[PDB]
């Protein structure tokens, strides 16, 4: 009987790891890639009172800087205004040249960083410093006195809806953010939890950056960046309704480095008493990134085969190594 | 002697299938690209404002660079002429009734004014609450039913996608399919008559998305272009012209339906700010594309001849036992 | 005999194992990446036009995705045609020649519209006339593209990019500021491949256009630019030995049907009671910045199933060694 018990043996080790090769979803379903699409839709308020008057307010096409939409938007969180900016001669910027007596600044264009075509002139800027003068945008900006009292920190409450649509071809299959679990009445008065509602995707910005790792209040000054994002895994073997999103906060959480923080400036134009004007913001605002990726497959006759005839291969290998060892 | 002649076909015909079925043969690549869309086309409003006004290339398409994806208008309720002030919120903060159901400060989900507090009347009889903000005029739900800035589904898009192939270093675009030179001024795109020209249309682009465009353009909607550069790389220099299957992305209908977003240009008048408010309801357009190519490379042919001898000797090693 | 042939396939199953550990690194776990850029531009250009008005292109003036969203343009020619308003104008001579009165016809023209026709004929230029349509009135004349190039002096922009990426699995953060650069670098560092490879990629025109192209004949009528940034490490070592690798690809030169990339944009005011807007032709150039990486760490699954298979394949080749002896004894 020792051959049967070996035979038996064999067998039940070959069944073990046909088993295991059919666990692990590694062989007997297909894998296939995913088409996205993201869409935000925030919506809040910001006082601005500012020590210049004139009271305004940040409305929702106002701070989300590309305004409809994209996988990575800017929200504006800190800014440093110079209004009322126009093409003329007058004095520079410091930390790009100092004048002492119409000689350290020759003509022509600065290397590196320019702010305006240099015509030589020691021009005193009132700083007690005199600097060169430039032919360009004539009020330069001062962005060393960066606001500490965060003036659009109150985007804390900012509601962020991401509706995400994706399609799996090859199955033809296409599913939505929205599961059918959430519905209407599920949306004026959601929130996000990653344990008690992780389905309803109206996140709210304070709650995405508490858990992106990085403290508030600390990157309003100077924005930093948040990634959010939603891993797509579904098994088509079972109902479409199965197939739930999983997100997750990659906050590159640095808050101290060289050169920390989101910044851009950015201008608007405009045309009085025939002259052309512009407004320029200097904008630290938080930078989310939505990146999307999953897999899904389902029943495939031609991988079951494939994987069935390298299970029977490694089988027929390891009763070789049996053989051999029980030959030593 | 049958049998070693078996064994030998057996192993001759599975090299060959190795070879000839996953091709492991050649090596394989990533892929870089750069899309470039630029849409032409133009579309009247006439408006019951008496302001007909014509919006042209840089007027609906809202990335003027045209990223990978972007967003065409479709319908639009503006509301012009907003400046910073106080007035009646919007029903949706609330309902008045006595002066007192106003508070101070902001609202809790969705905030329209700072509600400083009173009880002015919005409405002839529908009185909400006093917000301070871009309050003079504010944005209502009245979608167009006809649709306006309609007949969209004429418009030309124009994808310039390249391809860079960089371990191969081998350059393809889209434009050039080796035979393109007057086929630019009159072409369209059909799966089948003409499958090369890149000069799409808004209507064959939704229309074999499978959402038919009379209730796309109503409240927006999603589409999404692929264009997969599946090329041999092998046996040609071209050949590689690229496939394109406009995939669905979900069906119409269903809860929060298409794809809206707001925007503003501002403005001064008397010296006094102003913003010009858009609601726009457009048509979104993703293009992602993907590639595998492929090149003779003399280690993979030595792995998978490796590979194909092993499985030969377990499929004799299989026989052997069977027999025995 | 039977000593020396074990002893042979000993040594080759070893020599199977360290190459399958040394080449192929069976004892790691690959695993992607997620990412994020800050593209910030630095430069100043100034162009005189025939208006007689002398304009100075800021920071946020030409690169007009002004975020980054690692795909933008960098505006280096245009064709102002300021002041457009609502009217009833002649047409370009490219819809259409107007023969009489009875040539033209209502309509939007199909493919290619510049406003609704009405039916008359309106003198244009001195000979060509056209169509009156009812649109922006002074239509765009892009025939005459600058050769000069107009905003030419892009040879010196510096575009410091800020590129931050993570991989999850392993929950490793690097960023592009490798802790070499600090700020006594940034003060005045110029991107090279050979002798300052790690500070950020600076100097269009010089050290990124330099993929096989000529910024002479990519900014008169546009072109487009891929920098593309690896990350190829392990974490086996030090998270310090982490260092990306930028290259910029050449996707095109030139002699093409359709050459650079051009695209027209509007700014609108108001002016007295009327709505006017400045049209810009842009030809720019489109640096798509593109990154992607790949890392493992050693995990004792990895290396289980690689030893497993090393057995596997020690033993089929044992056998076949076997087989070989039989046939040829
Ligand atoms: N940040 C958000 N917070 C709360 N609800 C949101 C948010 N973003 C989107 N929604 C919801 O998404 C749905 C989409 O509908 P729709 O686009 O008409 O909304 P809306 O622009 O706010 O319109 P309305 O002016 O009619 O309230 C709405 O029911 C809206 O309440
Ligand atoms: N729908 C379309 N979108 C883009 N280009 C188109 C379209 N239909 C035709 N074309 C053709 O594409 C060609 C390449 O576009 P390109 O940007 O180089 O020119 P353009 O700025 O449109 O020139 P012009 O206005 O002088 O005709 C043009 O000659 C144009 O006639
Ligand atoms: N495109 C560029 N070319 C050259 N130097 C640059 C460029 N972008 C940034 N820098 C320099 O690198 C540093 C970036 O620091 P950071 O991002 O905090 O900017 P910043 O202090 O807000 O900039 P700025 O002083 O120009 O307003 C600064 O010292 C700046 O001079
Ligand atoms: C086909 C013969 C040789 C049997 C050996 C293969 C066995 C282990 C394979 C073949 C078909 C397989 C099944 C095919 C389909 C399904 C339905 C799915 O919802 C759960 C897994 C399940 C139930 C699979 C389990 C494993 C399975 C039973
Ligand atoms: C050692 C023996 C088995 C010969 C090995 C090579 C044999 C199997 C042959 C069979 C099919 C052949 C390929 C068939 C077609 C092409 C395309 C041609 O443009 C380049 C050569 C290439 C890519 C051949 C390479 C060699 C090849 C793989
Ligand atoms: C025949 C077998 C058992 C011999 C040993 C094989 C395994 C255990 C060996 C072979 C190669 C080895 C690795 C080679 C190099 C390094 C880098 C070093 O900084 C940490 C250890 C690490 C990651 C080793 C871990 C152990 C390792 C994976």
């Amino acid at each position: 009987k020792v051959g049967v018990i070996f035979r038996l043996i064999q067998l039940v080790v070959l069944v073990y790891v046909i088993g295991w090769v059919f666990l692990y979803e590694k062989g007997y379903q297909t894998s296939s890639g995913l088409i996205s699409s993201v869409s935000v839709k925030l919506k809040g308020l910001a006082v601005t009172q500012l020590p210049g008057l004139g009271p305004q307010v940040w409305d929702v096409a106002d701070y989300v800087f590309p305004a409809q939409g994209d996988n990575s938007f800017v929200v504006m969180t800190n800014f440093i205004v110079t209004p009322k900016q126009t093409q003329g001669y007058c004095a520079e910027h410091p930390e790009g040249g100092i004048c002492k007596e119409d000689s350290g600044c020759t003509p022509g264009k600065a290397k590196r960083k320019a702010q305006g075509i240099r015509t030589g002139k020691c021009v005193a800027f009132n700083d007690t410093v005199k600097t060169c003068e430039i032919f360009g945008w004539c009020p330069v900006e001062v962005d060393d006195d960066i606001p500490r009292p965060a003036l659009l920190r109150e985007a804390e409450n900012f509601t962020l809806f991401i509706k995400n649509s994706i399609s799996f071809p090859r199955f033809k299959v296409n599913r939505r953010n929205l599961v059918e679990e959430v519905n209407a009445a599920h949306m004026k008065t959601c929130l996000f939890h990653k344990t008690l509602h992780p389905l309803c995707p109206v996140f709210q910005l304070g709650y995405v950056v508490q858990e992106s790792g990085q403290n508030f209040s600390t990157l309003a000054e100077k924005g930093g960046v948040v990634g959010i994002t939603i891993d797509w895994h579904c098994d088509l073997d079972w109902h479409v309704r199965h197939c739930r999103p999983i997100y997750e906060f990659h906050g590159l959480y640095e808050e101290k480095n060289l050169s920390p923080g989101f910044n851009f400036r950015f201008a608007r134009h405009f045309v009085e008493n025939g002259t052309n004007y512009r407004h320029l913001f200097k904008v630290f605002g938080i930078r989310f990134d939505i990146l999307v990726d999953g897999k899904a497959g389902k029943f495939d006759i031609i991988p079951t085969m494939t994987t069935i005839g390298s299970g029977i291969g490694i089988f027929g290998v390891a009763t070789v190594l049996c053989d051999l060892l029980l030959l030593h």
